[PDB]
């Protein structure tokens, strides 16, 4: 029993952190096999990171002009490539502690665990989710640029973050280990802002359940909705509008629950329009929506 | 910026973790050198649990009743022994993957981060507080026994918690890696109830300083307290008393935000006695008391480990 927003154990992707120096500028790397990644703005005089010419100014480098440290050694770069915001600097040794992975690109609303890395060592590890609004809610200072997000597919690490730029508003934005980036952010000074962020609903409904099978009833009600009903209340509380995907991934729960998901929307639907009344959920005064469905059946 | 629940990196754990089984019973082990380190109650049946004569259960087992297993490799017990409720294996290896480390006993009020695991496999890692009452709002299910809290200091794991049990109210208890309990309890099945748990006005403190530090200033005034008015006044509400040592710890932070800790205090009896309004801190709309005056400090400025 019990409930706690809980990250992947962080061992695998301990093993993968470097320290990659450029010039004036010291972010993190990724070390698998005999590559490293890393946020490609490490080669920026920021200068160069109002309008960067990042093919321009990733030709005028050399392998020697890249300091890449695991540990206390030295690793030598023996070349040098880009794949969109990603760097890739080949090393002439592969890591030894590399897992089995995969880059994987995840949709809003997935979770991941983030580990916080300064100078290629880690610091910590907390649990993040994609905002709807393409951003991560994360905590990072400067010299975290190059720290990841993961999830582990039980003994395989599936990278799907990389951490590049913190947003005026403290949100955090950066990329995929392919170089895309999430949201419609791009690895310069120019302007950015976040859209207005939304409420994970399916997340919300999947935590719901979470506390069901924790004991916590005081929030359910007699009441079932249609799905139309439902996201016409949603979307005025800032919610994401709930789809028919979202329905049938709620089944398991619904099913173990006894609690139908248009039945557990009515419950949503009650709290949005009275708070808490100074009860809780699970510990929280506030509906959580970081919590997946996935993750819900995994911890349960 | 922001704020995270965060816990130490878990790799130098997960090094340690093993699978124990002992006849019907499977739980999880800690490796350190040529150790095992596991709940005692692994050696008891659904009977020997409802009174169990601990020293007379280990007495009737030998080496080859407990299976060892670090990943796919099964271990070779050659020694068992107990210290108070932990359940020592003497094994023929060591460790290739110990880290420096220390046991360590913590006390109501500090953090630690815990390594969820299940079959000697780590599932999880989470950050949670030792509670005034000596129990730990944890996640565990069964079969995660033995799965440890720590906390690392520079390059050393300091090992501070072994689980083994779920209270009826679905919180933790557990040990020392000595084997002592954190509280008033017993490793059998009876029943037991954990204390009226109170907040740990020291965290609640460090927290508001952090959410300062994240230009969240709303719940500032201008007003300040003594610590006696201050003592008298959270009390009332379940929270713990604030001692001089603790004022003295928030120092850093204090000096950090130009906040004087009373000044801070004078914020959080307002929040006490008028709640939060609507607002949120640190998107929170309770205040949060499971992040200690160092963890802050190490989060808002990127200690590594
Ligand atoms: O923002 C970044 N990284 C950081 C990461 N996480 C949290 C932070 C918290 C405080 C500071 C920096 C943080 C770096 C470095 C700084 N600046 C901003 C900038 N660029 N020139 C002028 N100012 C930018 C701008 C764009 C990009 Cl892609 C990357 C970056
Ligand atoms: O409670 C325990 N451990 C667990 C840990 N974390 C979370 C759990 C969530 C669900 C179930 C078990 C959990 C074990 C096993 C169960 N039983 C009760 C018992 N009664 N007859 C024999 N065993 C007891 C009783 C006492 C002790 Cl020390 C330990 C234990
Ligand atoms: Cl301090």
């Amino acid at each position: 029993s019990g409930f706690r927003k809980m990250a992947f154990p962080s061992g695998k992707v301990e093993g993968c952190m470097v320290q990659v120096t450029c010039g004036t500028t010291t972010l993190n790397g990724l070390w698998l096999d005999d590559v490293v990644y890393c946020p490609r703005h490490v080669i920026c005089t920021s200068e160069d990171m109002l309008n960067p010419n990042y093919e321009d100014l990733l030709i005028r480098k050399s392998n020697h002009n890249f300091l890449v440290q695991a540990g206390n050694v030295q690793l030598r770069v023996i070349g040098h490539s880009m794949q969109n915001c990603v760097l890739k600097l080949k090393v002439d040794t592969a890591n030894p502690k590399t897992p089995k992975y995969k880059f994987v690109r995840i949709q809003p609303g997935q979770t991941f665990s983030v580990l916080a890395c300064y100078n290629g060592s880690p610091s910590g590890v907390y649990q993040c989710a994609m905002r709807p609004n393409f951003t991560i809610k994360g905590s990072f200072l400067n010299g975290s640029c190059g720290s990841v997000g993961f999830n582990i597919d039980y003994d395989c690490v599936s990278f799907c973050y990389m951490h590049h730029m913190e947003l005026p508003t403290g949100v955090h934005a950066g990329t995929d280990l392919e170089g895309n980036f999430y949201g419609p952010f791009v690895d310069r000074q120019t302007a950015q802002a976040a859209g207005t962020d939304t409420t994970i609903t399916v997340n919300v409904l999947a935590w719901l359940y979470a506390a069901v099978i924790n004991g916590d009833r005081w929030f359910l009600n007699r009441f079932t909705t249609t799905l139309n009903d439902f996201n016409l209340v949603a979307m005025k509380y800032n919610y994401e509008p709930l789809t028919q995907d979202h329905v049938d991934i709620l089944g398991p729960l619904s099913a173990q629950t006894g609690i139908a998901v248009l039945d557990m929307c009515a419950s949503l639907k009650e709290l949005l329009q009275n708070g808490m009344n100074g009860r809780t959920i699970l510990g929280s005064a506030l509906l959580e929506d970081e919590f997946t469905p996935f993750d819900v059946v995994r911890q349960c």
